[PDB]
């Protein structure tokens, strides 16, 4: 019942397929360096904006009107999926997100909903999709998201951020089971959640495993890497269940270089970079199967159009045309100007076609 | 003038020779984790409690009391050398570093001292460094340090620290000729500080690019790495000039996986690593002839000491009995068991051994 898609030259690349150009999108592309999304963000709070699904649908077409962007992706937040488990989280713009009772001893976890639940608590982000998937009328498809289990635990159990996540740690380490317990609560809950999401309209789903780097290789692979092959796995399963075509899912391990060998063989079409892994060195390690996204350094935005064009030149150089599409290494930044991000899409999408013709 | 080495196992495996067992120290071993750290450092302010030459000597031996650790490190701040530079830094105990005036336009260079002159407002370093060698009496080397350019910097333009170095990151792409004069006079002022704490006894010096992960491989190798690779040159030049004998030089960039290649280049005797790089991938990059420090996750100290153990003797099988000097991946945490350093401490003895025998 949604509008046929017009542009899928994102989803072609998801699946590895020729383009006849690079797609590309931004992470924060809906975000404070547009004066609109600040004046629209205005009208309420935080979690009020999250559910209101004309105010998502509002700041999710906002940069489409801008820039010819390849994918849209909903507005929302990661930390929609705590809250509908039952902690209570604030937004105070100073700060940024926090649980004033985060989780801290094992006891904790009783106050959580049975993540089965989840998915009904989140109806206002399926209503977001469907509206926007509606008002996209088909320019270019829509990205569903959620945090992967360990970096939803940091936030649980941190209370907000943190510069090296030494609670969320100390937990794996002295509660290895307790944290195995919350991070399948979170998984349990994750799944029908973004089933949920592809069922409202969702074309593509990302995985934010934004806390991965401070993980070494071991930590990773006993408590990240399982939760995130089970979300992919099983999320294909329901899909296909269900009747529906899976999606191309894609998995952004934030600082996770250590880990690419691994996450190419997890389940997911698309392996999402942050700038500090070389493109060359990642193709070695994801191997010839994979769509790798990324990963230009979001920083190098400050620098002038030129330049910004120069440096996507280099970038789509060391990919190559295939299996790629671009994006920032990490989502744009509030200070970033708006011009800057038309200049890096503008490039991608000039320098790629120079590349293949 | 000073009493004769004891134990020099540190010294010689950071020139790659063949040693009995893996020497260990540990990055923040004075640190807060020790109660009687936190007595001595209650005495006074933070950068009072570093200009006095008795209370550095202190709280430097209080961990050797504890444990037999293969070297000790001198008591100081990295943040010593932008205050000799003329800023006012201040450090709040709830907040952490703080520059009340940060450098944040190119006019701002100009508050800054003649980098030649910096090491003369840094004598009180020099004297805790001779004190201590003097107290020590031999038991094993005194290594000096300081931060590296770039790092210094990021407080510098930042005024503390910050998740993203966006300010620091928007020198770099905005402001590039004066960065780079900025990390010249960094580099000028680092130089005869580094040279000054080995004519006052250091035995070995740790330069920290604590900071290196939030740059990428092509920024970092503009920015970071040609001061890098000067600060060494310059300083074994100066000492070989002096007719003093050169000491081993450790560079420790966190987060710098994509440099190591470029680090092991870079005139230094020891790559020093963070947790997140496996160390046989780190040995690949950095090749058979540097020595490689590191690289326990810190937060692996919150597990049994019988953990702790099998973690150490799964780190060493990695890194083999060569060309390693065992350490954390980054500094100790101020909740941290005492008793859990002390079991890393013997591991590290006792594994090593083992596999050697």
């Amino acid at each position: 019942g949604f509008p046929e898609l017009k542009n899928d030259t994102f989803l072609r690349a998801a699946w590895g397929e020729e383009t006849d150009y690079t797609p590309v999108w931004c992470m924060r592309q809906a975000g404070r360096y547009l004066p609109e999304f600040r004046e629209t963000r205005a009208a309420q709070d935080f979690f009020s904006t999250c559910r209101s699904p004309e105010a998502c649908c509002e700041l999710t077409l906002q940069p489409l009107r801008r820039f010819p962007l390849d994918a849209a992706i909903i507005f929302s937040d990661i930390l929609v999926v705590p809250q509908a488990l039952g902690m209570e989280v604030t937004m105070v713009p100073g700060k940024g997100p926090s649980f004033p009772e985060p989780l801290r001893e094992e006891q904790d976890l009783e106050r959580l909903r049975d993540p089965e639940v989840v998915a009904s608590e989140l109806g206002y982000v399926f209503q977001a999709i469907t509206l926007t998937r509606q008002r996209l009328a088909g320019r270019v498809p829509l990205i569903g998201f959620a945090g992967a289990p360990w970096t939803l635990m940091t936030y649980m159990v941190e209370g907000g951020g943190s510069s090296t996540m030494a609670q969320a740690k100390r937990w794996l380490y002295q509660r290895p089971q307790a944290s195995h317990q919350l991070l399948r609560i979170l998984t349990d809950a994750l799944v029908p959640y973004l089933v949920g999401q592809v069922v409202a309209g969702a074309q593509a789903l990302q995985l934010f495993e934004s806390h991965a780097g401070h993980l070494g290789p071991q930590l990773f692979n006993k408590f990240a890497l399982p939760y995130i092959r089970d979300v992919a796995k099983q999320v294909k399963a329901r899909l296909r269940e269900a009747g529906l075509a899976p999606v191309p899912m894609i998995i952004f391990a934030k600082d996770g270089h250590f880990a690419l060998e691994e996450l190419a063989q997890a389940g997911y079409e698309v392996v999402g970079l942050d700038w500090t892994v070389a493109p060359k060195k990642a193709r070695e390690c994801v191997g010839k199967t994979v769509t790798l996204q990324g990963n230009l350094d979001p920083c190098a935005l400050y620098a002038s159009e030129e330049e910004i064009g120069q440096l996507v030149k280099q970038m789509l150089d060391d990919f190559g045309p295939h299996r790629y599409i671009a994006n920032l290494g990490h989502g744009l930044y509030p200070d970033m100007d708006p011009e800057h991000v038309g200049a890096f899409v503008d490039a991608v999408h000039k320098h790629s076609r120079l590349l293949r013709q």
